[PDB]
């Protein structure tokens, strides 16, 4: 009984949380109550299997088991049309179909949170359901949220209430903590969405290269065979979480935190504070631990990778390992480079070897490969410098607007909401990274940009309208950012005419949150640029201002 095993390892509480998260991520439109019923029903079943490891159907894979309870509510086609086609399928296909149906932009009501009092009463009255509702709401809106970590957020959510409700000014104590949480949860969801996209659209080999680079940067002292071990386990974890095998992912993720803390000494002298913590805070702390100090006596890379004469042979013998070693070595000594840049470099090296080791004067051919790296390293450098400069002088809002204009002109066909969100996110990269000194700017900026452009790529892939987005999103995971940066203006784009129905003006615009005014004016700016692609940085201000001024007078007259 697979359930039995997982049950013993996670216990009842966490086991019940993971199953709810998994159902909420599969049937996103399904009501809360309905889910809870299925969960209990499944939990008890696991309980009867905990005793007689051969009852009714305890010798069934989780997929088989969960794929059945869901098909006892999804059958209702009038409710989840396509979902049903899935249940008519067999296994393991029955599972794939569901995964093909996860919705990155579920049409749902924005979670409005009542006054502090209503919440505190609800929390105090019944803690388990309050907590469960949170898990369900987050899970259905982010069908790829890293389950293990969602458990950690739930703990932080509980602790927020546990204290604010008891204190003097609850309002001022709760909101801040929940703001902090709403943001961090969106961030977390976006990063994980990139990991699943990597695994699902490009293959585990791409995910593995991403982890080697990232871990080597974080554990410069660790040994390649060690990093490689960590990378292999980490791959399985995410492979499972992304595929919906939430129980094993959580279970497997515990082991990794276990393993890493035991071997603390030979990995990083920074895990200390992480390892003397509870399970969930442990997993979490390790994932975000800062880079260790770089081993002081590290020989030039040129030695073993360009000057040596055994390059082609070692390459020939096992290119994967040799390429992995190149990345690990280059990465460990460049915590100042972004993970994607290191991957582009590793890609340039592999490409240079493929050609060079074919000619009969190898060493001479691949002798100046590091000169091919210079251009690749300064492009991101210039990009960041130029954009952080702009950011400093304009501030977040004005910067987001400049980006809205930039991107609408690049890919005008993209839906106004996606453009607005993506561009605001791109603007937050300016706020999060330009702060840092040049040494920490690139990993901050470019890896954050990869996360944000990944959103654009999954939102657009649902309803493709720009072959230019499609091309930049599917050609290569690592060159996405450079691909988008290179686009200027779509010259074949035919402008849109007018339509007052395109942008209603319901007076409810002097009543909405300040933040929501901006999002309205930005939604207007995008529509404006779509009508006048050729308009200019001069006239665009003229129509935005007057437009702002317009809503000013109007609102107070
Ligand atoms: O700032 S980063 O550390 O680069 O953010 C991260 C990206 N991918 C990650 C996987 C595990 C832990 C942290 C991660
Ligand atoms: O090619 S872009 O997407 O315009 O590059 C960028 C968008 N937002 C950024 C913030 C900081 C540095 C570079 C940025």
């Amino acid at each position: 009984s697979e359930v039995a095993h997982r049950f013993k390892d996670l216990g009842e509480e966490n086991f019940k949380a993971l199953v709810l998260i998994a159902f909420a991520q599969y049937l996103q439109q399904c009501p809360f109550e309905d889910h809870v019923k299925l969960v209990n029903e499944v939990t008890e079943f696991a309980k009867t299997c905990v005793a007689d490891e051969s009852a009714e159907n305890c010798d069934k894979s989780l997929h088989t088991l969960f794929g059945d309870k869901l098909c006892t509510v999804a059958t209702l086609r009038e409710t989840y049309g396509e979902m049903a086609d899935c249940c008519a399928k067999q296994e393991p296909e029955r599972n794939e179909c569901f995964l093909q149906h996860k919705d990155d932009n579920p049409n749902l009501p924005r979670l409005v949170r009542p006054e502090v009092d209503v919440m505190c009463t609800a929390f105090h009255d019944n803690e388990e359901t309050f907590l469960k509702k949170y898990l369900y709401e987050i899970a259905r809106r982010h069908p790829y949220f890293y389950a293990p970590e969602l458990l950690f957020f739930a703990k932080r959510y509980k602790a927020a209430f546990t204290e604010c409700c008891q204190a003097a000014d609850k309002a001022a104590c709760l909101l801040p903590k929940l703001d902090e949480l709403r943001d961090e949860g969106k961030a977390s969801s976006a990063k994980q969405r990139l990991k699943c996209a990597s695994l699902q659209k490009f293959g585990e080999r791409a995910f593995k290269a991403w982890a080697v680079a990232r871990l080597s940067q974080r554990f410069p002292k660790a040994e390649f065979a060690e990093v490689s071990k960590l990378v292999t386990d980490l791959t399985k974890v995410h492979t499972e979480c992304c595929h919906g095998d939430l129980l094993e992912c959580a279970d497997d993720r515990a082991d990794l935190a276990k393993y890493i803390c035991e071997n603390q000494d030979s990995i990083s002298s920074k895990l200390k504070e992480c390892c003397e913590k509870p399970l969930l805070e442990k997993s979490h702390c390790i994932a975000e631990v800062e880079n260790d100090e770089m081993p002081a006596d590290l020989p030039s890379l040129a030695a073993d990778f360009v000057e040596s004469k055994d390059v082609c042979k070692n390459y020939a013998e096992a290119k994967d390992v040799f390429l992995g070693m190149f990345l690990y070595e280059y990465a460990r000594r460049h915590p100042d480079y972004s993970v994607v840049l290191l991957l582009r470099l590793a890609k340039t090296y592999e490409t240079t070897l493929e050609k060079c080791c074919a000619a009969a004067d190898p060493h001479e051919c691949y002798a100046k490969v590091f000169d091919e790296f210079k251009p690749l390293v300064e492009e991101p450098q210039n990009l960041i410098k130029q954009n952080c400069e702009l950011f400093e002088q304009l501030g977040e809002y004005k910067f987001q607007n400049a980006l809205l204009v930039r991107y609408t002109k690049k890919v005008p066909q993209v839906s106004t909401p996606t453009l607005v969100e993506v561009s605001r996110n791109l603007g937050k990269v300016g706020s999060k990274c330009c702060k840092h000194p040049e040494a920490k700017r690139m990993p901050c900026a470019e890896d954050y940009l990869s996360v944000v452009l990944n959103q654009l790529c999954v939102l657009h892939e649902k309803t493709p309208v720009s072959d230019r987005v499609t091309k930049c999103c599917t050609e290569s995971l690592v060159n996405r950012r450079p691909c988008f940066s290179a686009l200027e203006v779509d010259e074949t784009y035919v402008p849109k005419e007018f339509n007052a129905e395109t942008f209603t003006f319901h007076a409810d615009i002097c009543t909405l949150s300040e933040k929501e005014r901006q999002i309205k004016k930005q939604t207007a700016l995008v529509e404006l640029v779509k009508h006048k692609p050729k308009a200019t940085k001069e006239q665009l201000k003229a129509v935005m201002d007057d437009f702002a001024a317009f809503v000013e007078k109007c609102c107070k007259a």
